[PDB]
């Protein structure tokens, strides 16, 4: 006799302090949950809430459903704004709205849109349409069919994969899947076991990246470092050449074989044994002058 | 006689199962919507919802407003959890709250911050002030002023412009027109007609940048890409070089004229008549060394 | 008697059409004001609103708490979906959910998740862990630990510090506090007074890396700009060197001493004494040719 139940024949309460504002079918258990009013709500557990609509469940200590229409707050301290058919079941997850949204996790957050997914912990899906961040402290900021299965992780624009840890994937079919990588652009593939590699461009081919490659600009191709001490041109040999690197570092590629780019601007560099400074144009000449 | 309707003598009810809490003059149509109370609310269409509040209206199917003033949901499954003067009008569209906020497309998003347009299909402003994604699948992460009428573009900061497909916007005043372009800093243009340009920098100029043209720095300027097969140093003339390309690539550039940067720490490139790898100082000091 | 309450013998009503559902130890204070029902809720001023749960506080005019524990709405037109220990005490602010979220002044937001702070005006975190965004405009995106202090600064991943106005901080571990500067990739540093900085790249070092430099690549070492007007071999000298500019730029760096990488697919420069294009191996093998 603690209950104010009201509004229909078939709203059913089963607890303490439980209110139906109104509708039908409506069904309270546990204690201090609440009804609005609608069709077809379930208020179950301890302190839930439904704001109305229809077929919405808030099971769950202190869930909230704003309203909309079947949806499912599972769990301690979810939410679900308002929509159709959001599931928030983790602690803590929160769904602000759309459609056939999902928070899974401890706190993951899904702002809008439709078909996300937040499945990681932590995991944020800002809105969009079927993005799916899965890693622990992935972020998916928007646009469509975006993945981020890789620990704190980042994706946003259409079709990327930030599917590898600290991973980046930014614009359009950029697909990570290589520690600690970085894509932006549009078509970019760094697969696993591809390391610290960073793509700045578009339409790359990283065939022939090796770990620590850097691939700037659109159909720019990555390189094998290889090891040059010297060189000989027609019994003449120079020796003694600096950045003769021993470790595979790979390669800064601006091109491909075909479609190579200049690089303009170059400040002038030391010119010694020891050099390891680029060299430009009016240094070249500059020497080529004294050959005549 | 299925409603459910107290507390004013201007509460009115047309139509089945409708409730309202209490307060005043609000009204509620169809079947199964509810107002949980407060002052002029409008909670029309099947199993809509109104949390409380001021001047709101609820109109289409399972709407829901939190509550706030001066809200409107339109259209089926829209949700505003609060604020003021917000609409969302899509289907599914969701405003999280704030002021004066518009989702108007399927599936489009607002968080929450002031004057936020999500009127592209997909489309996400995660909050922050002033910013327009009309894009499908377009993204706004924060901040203020920025657009985004590209498909799946993406923008974040201050005044930034992802107004092209699959742009990406990044930091502050960055402005993209050209298809699948990239600029990341502050104050960088890529206009209409200027593709898969691609800027880390600030206060570049991009007058002479050609497709596909990089550029890297504050006060980086784009050049025009030039074919060197050969060159003539007083008589002497050096033929066969590699990398004289005959497609526009456009150019990556490090600097401006007067204000060129060096490159360091760059490896030995091969030295040989189809070498495209660039060359260090100690390369040209080795043959310095000869020419005495 | 323009009051609706009902539902339990200690829910007190201290106003005009005030209005609670049900539950127990309810308050409402001023006009038009509602609670759904639950357990200690407190809504006072105007127009505010709580769907329900426990312990919710909307204070503020146009209020609105969904639902959920401990929440407290303040200042006008507040928005908290539910969750927990949730603040939203600026103007226009809004929580969707989550816990220990807070949104302190004029159109914050603050999406989900946990220990989440949008203190900057205009400010926005879309969900993750630990977030701190302070700034004007200021942006996190997500993920875990981040800071977001400059004015329209932008950070997302696992522990970075966009903490200087326009910062860019992408992935993991990323500090930027100089001015208009970018860090994208893992563990990179800009100190107060390094401005113009960009970073593509993971473990730099920035101890020698002046204003306006640009780092790639993993491992990478910035090195302060030298001006080299002619160099000097063997008692021959090689005047007249274009780029060896006056202004102190910084330098891009590919690499680091010991740890140098190879440019590759670099176009054929110019060969001119006012010439700042690279120059890629084929050229340099064309003079060593002569030199036979």
């Amino acid at each position: 006799a603690t209950n104010k139940i009201s509004g229909g024949d078939n709203n059913t309460a089963n607890g303490t302090y439980l209110t139906i504002g109104g509708g039908d079918y409506n069904k309270t258990k546990g204690r201090y949950s609440t009804i609005g009013g609608g069709l077809f709500n379930e208020a179950t557990n301890e302190y839930s809430t439904i704001g109305s609509g229809g077929y919405n469940k808030a099971k769950g200590r202190y869930s909230t459903i704003g309203g909309g229409g079947y949806n499912e707050a599972t769990n301690q301290y979810s939410t679900i704004g308002g929509g159709d058919n959001n599931t928030a079941k983790g602690r803590y997850s929160t769904i602000g709205g759309g459609g056939y949204n999902e928070a899974t996790i401890e706190n993951s957050t899904v702002g809008g849109g439709g078909y996300n997914q937040a499945k990681g912990r932590n995991s944020t899906v800002a809105g969009g349409y079927n993005n799916e961040a899965t890693g622990t402290d992935s972020t998916i900021a928007g646009g469509r069919k975006n993945q981020a299965t890789g620990k704190g992780s980042f994706a946003a624009g259409i079709d990327n994969k930030a599917n590898a840890d600290n991973a980046v994937a930014l614009g359009n079919k950029n697909t990570i899947e290589g520690e600690n990588s970085v894509a932006i652009g549009s078509n970019n593939t760094v697969k696993k076991g591809q390391q610290n590699v960073f793509i700045l461009g578009s339409n790359t081919d990283t065939t022939n990246a090796q770990n620590g490659s850097v691939l700037l600009g659109h159909n720019t191709a990555g390189k094998a470092a290889t090891i040059v001490n010297s060189a000989e041109v027609g019994g003449l040999s120079l020796t003694g050449f600096a950045g003769a690197s021993k470790t595979g570092n790979g390669t800064v590629s601006v091109g491909k074989k075909g479609k190579e780019r200049q690089i303009v601007h170059v400040g002038a560099g030391e010119i010694s044994d020891t050099s390891t400074d680029a060299v430009n144009g009016s240094q070249l000449h500059a020497l080529a002058t004294v050959v005549a």
